[PDB]
């Protein structure tokens, strides 16, 4: 064997799954599992998929030393745990959670992607050990504050979308950033990513934006194709479009409409 996808069953419990020793990826997307177990004899898996099921904690994955990607999206997990083993795990899925908090992630210092997205953090913590860290989302959360990213000198993609944020911040040392997305909070001024030279899209919209003077942080950023400014108060402007194209002569595409 090498890749065992069974998607889209009616599977409750994990079971009968010994025999196979060389399986390097486990797709059990779609199912009823409530609980995992029986996974620790396949040691050289590379991939485990047991998205959308009905997982409240996470265990039985402390004997896949190998693992490289992990999706859990969509469950009812409530607490980060069990994870300090994988030290291979380059990508980790976790979105549409019940988690509350960061924890006990900084053993997986290979992470280069961490998604979080549709959960209910309240706080940017505990992710000063991940400097491999590419891709990281937090989006549809509780945050209120940027903070947290001092340690991430290699995030290129951070989403922050539909959280309560009211203030640009914390992104002193992200000079990687290539895509910015703090769309739908309650952000009134731009600020503080003037460091931020290579952002190539940028997500805004359904903000508190009022002075077109912010547009000023984004000068820098010679490489920016895309930006998204749509439903905050510069809109009202009925030369929004073309203020934008001209603050902003790289970008080729503003909202839903290229230039």
């Amino acid at each position: 064997v090498k890749t065992l996808c069974l998607r889209q069953n009616l599977i409750k419990c994990i079971e009968n799954l010994e025999e196979l020793q060389s399986l390097r990826e486990l797709d059990l997307y779609d199912n009823q599992i409530k609980k995992i177990e029986n996974l620790e004899a396949l040691t050289e898996l590379e991939i485990l998929d047991i998205s959308f099921n009905l997982l409240r904690n996470i265990e039985g994955v402390d004997k896949l030393t190998r693992l490289k990607k992990l999706f859990l999206v969509n469950n009812k997990i409530s607490k980060i745990e069990n994870l300090s083993n994988l030290h291979q795990l380059q990508m980790l899925e976790l979105g549409s959670n019940r988690i509350r908090a960061i924890e006990n992630i900084d053993t997986l210092t290979n992470l280069e992607s961490l998604f979080l997205g549709k959960n209910k953090i309240t706080k940017l913590q505990n992710l000063d050990a991940l400097t491999n860290l590419t891709v990281l989302s937090m989006q549809s959360n509780r945050l209120t504050k940027i903070e947290g990213l001092q340690n991430l000198v290699n995030l290129r993609e951070l989403y922050l979308s539909h959280n309560g944020i009211e203030v640009i911040e914390g992104l002193e040392n992200n000079n990687k950033l290539t895509m910015l997305d703090i769309a739908s909070n309650r952000i009134k001024k731009i600020e503080n990513i003037s460091h931020l030279t290579e952002l190539q899209e940028f997500w805004m919209n359904d903000n508190l934006l009022e002075s077109w003077s912010d547009l000023d942080e984004l000068k820098g950023a010679r490489s920016l194709e895309t930006v998204y400014l749509e439903r905050n108060p510069l809109q009202k402007d009925p030369q929004y479009r073309r203020k934008v194209m001209l603050a902003l002569p790289s970008v080729r595409q503003i909202d839903a409409t290229f230039v």
